[PDB]
């Protein structure tokens, strides 16, 4: 259509660039999966020291002709703490920074898949509906934006569809539950003492449960959940919908990134279901977000909690719940104490007495 | 792995999720936008309730909980506040003055223009781009033109109207910062010219404000048909030329301004050009000079951590969707001297961005 003092201008013109550091925060996500794709961490791993960037070049197989475009993306790279750069003649050499040990293939714990997973265009693509779906009152409605985006269809479904996808998420999973139970069984050893038995809900291939139990030989693990499973002499696993099906009995009932997945009212009525069932009592374990936690509550992590949250929001039925809103839960419950003890990764365990 | 170990990686974690989850900033900014919310706040007058938001943005009460979750991420980005009475009551915090629509400088066209479909697909053919040779025939420039069966980007704009518009309005809107910036911290750089040629100058916020500030000096805004022909700034001393800076001759100045220009094109062609320059700048043994306002990527205004980081994002989009990049001092120096220029001064201005001077 058709077509102010300096000192106002000024501050307004430097204040632009937060602005498109946010909605170009999507550069960050494709740059990464780019490093992911071309394997350059480990390429640069295998090389034993640094790697001149011609040789990098060639060993991704890409063309000399295009080494100055990899040259800048290793440099953006190098800014998000992957990896180092050196000037070796008077031609950059490249090698690896303590972040990218979470990007390189031979360990258990690296972050790939849940990278490919996460940036994935079932996850990205229902943002561009989200506005709508929020829009949408109550037949046209969904649970949230991605089932909107995929004709009704919530993740599970979608994951039954796409081998691939769904085998992301749970590599992804996995991944997680290798470092974060090692930093649980360390941080909360505590709670772990006097446990005879304990059962992991939604422990998939058991890779919490396989940590709890090397590291506490007296308690008998059970993986209750709907790749081979770990195994371990104390660890089993029992099939079962957590929500429609009864949770077996054990001292304890652990729930890691599970709660977070799903609205008050079935986490409620599941926690009511344990309340029961810990009743002798025993007691519920909850390795997951309090969202204003103390241990997390630095302007970074609030930052990727957040995020996290709309993460969830988007294509889950969860949140990240404060401190008030998991209080609020357990007393409705029925449940008279809790105890948390911070972990790490934004996460905490919460101990809840009935 | 002791567990001191597991817990460091553990909680360095969080780092990378927040790379990979970068997206979620792009989308609930958009959302925000598309929403209209700093607009249907200001208006309101004063700090909204969440339910009287809901109402006001057309969510419907039963969607409230996801609204405020997603006010709670605007207001950590810093868009909004949230004001405590004792429900969640909002209000505009100064960030949000870059998203109202009755500001003429406004980020809202060029927050649409880079996360439209257009520039964020193409990163998923990048690594197949990079992998690409110059024989089987399928090359192209930049991931961009791969993504869109070999068209690139001023391409698409001369034949898309509606990205178009977006790219040229989010332009604008910087200019309008920009050069109430440049006039102010580099006045003496206008001093005694006569002319001034705005190469690429897009609807003329640059010329506008130069022209109003210098009256000596005619401006002339040399860019596209596409891009000069409708609504723009104007002014008795300013006026527009249109063709193609690479085919056609520039007009002639006492000074000849690239804002935001050079850095879409490589080196190739800008050093060809910038050697007209120095021949145009220094006829019948009068000199000009050349004015830069660009990134000097290593420049001390812009040398700390998060404008560092914000500008290798900018040389990672440009590379994608562009031909050029952010320049280090080191090449631009270079290009000076290889076009046959004898000095520089280098004065910062703003926004990641500086003036430089470049003389024959
Ligand atoms: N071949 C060409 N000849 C002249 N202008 C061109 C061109 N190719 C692209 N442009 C123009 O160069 C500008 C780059 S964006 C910069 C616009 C303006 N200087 C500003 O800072 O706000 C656009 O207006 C685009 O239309
Ligand atoms: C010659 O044009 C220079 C382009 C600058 C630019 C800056 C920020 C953007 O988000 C952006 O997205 C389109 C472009
Ligand atoms: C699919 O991507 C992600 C999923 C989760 C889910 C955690 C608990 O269900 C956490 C982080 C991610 O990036």
């Amino acid at each position: 259509g058709l077509v102010m003092d300096a000192a106002t201008a000024v501050e307004l013109l430097d204040a632009q660039p937060q602005v498109w550091h946010h909605f170009l925060g999507y550069i960050n996500s494709m740059t990464l999966q780019c490093a992911l794709e071309l394997d350059i961490a480990d390429v640069i791993h295998r090389h034993g020291h640094p790697i001149p960037l011609n040789q990098l070049a060639a060993a991704l197989e890409i063309p000399q002709t295009k080494a100055p475009f990899l040259s800048r993306l290793m440099r953006m790279l190098v800014h998000l703490g992957y990896f180092t750069q050196v000037i070796t003649k008077p031609l950059p050499s490249y090698w690896l920074a303590p972040l990218s040990r979470l990007l390189l293939k031979q360990n258990p714990y690296n972050a790939r898949s849940l990278t490919f997973c996460s940036v994935h265009e079932h996850l990205v693509d229902p943002w561009r509906q989200m506005s709508a779906w929020l829009r949408t009152g109550k037949g046209k409605d969904t649970p949230n934006a991605f089932a909107f985006a995929h004709e009704g269809k919530k993740v599970y479904e979608v994951c039954s569809e796409d081998a691939n996808f769904s085998q992301l998420f749970s590599e992804g999973m996995a991944g997680d539950s290798w470092l974060f139970s090692r930093a649980l069984v360390s941080k909360c050893r505590d709670a772990f003492e006097g446990l005879s038995s304990l059962v992991d809900v939604g422990g998939g291939t058991g890779n919490t449960s396989k940590v709890i139990a090397e590291t506490f030989p007296n308690i008998h693990c059970t993986v209750f959940d709907l790749g081979p499973k770990q195994t371990h002499p104390n660890l089993d696993y029992e099939s079962g919908n957590m929500f429609t099906d009864e949770i077996p009995h054990a001292d304890a009932v652990l729930f890691k990134w599970v709660l977070c997945d799903w609205p008050d009212e079935p986490v409620l009525k599941m926690l009511k279901q344990c309340k029961k069932a810990l009743t002798v009592k025993g007691k519920l374990m909850i390795a997951d977000h309090v969202l204003d936690h103390e241990s997390c509550n630095d302007s970074n992590s609030m930052g990727t909690s957040l995020i996290l949250d709309m993460l969830f929001m988007s294509f889950l039925e969860g949140s990240l719940r404060t401190e008030k809103q998991w209080a609020k839960l357990f007393a409705e419950a029925g449940f008279k104490d809790y105890k948390i003890t911070p972990v790490g990764g934004l996460r905490v365990l919460i101990e809840v007495y009935p």
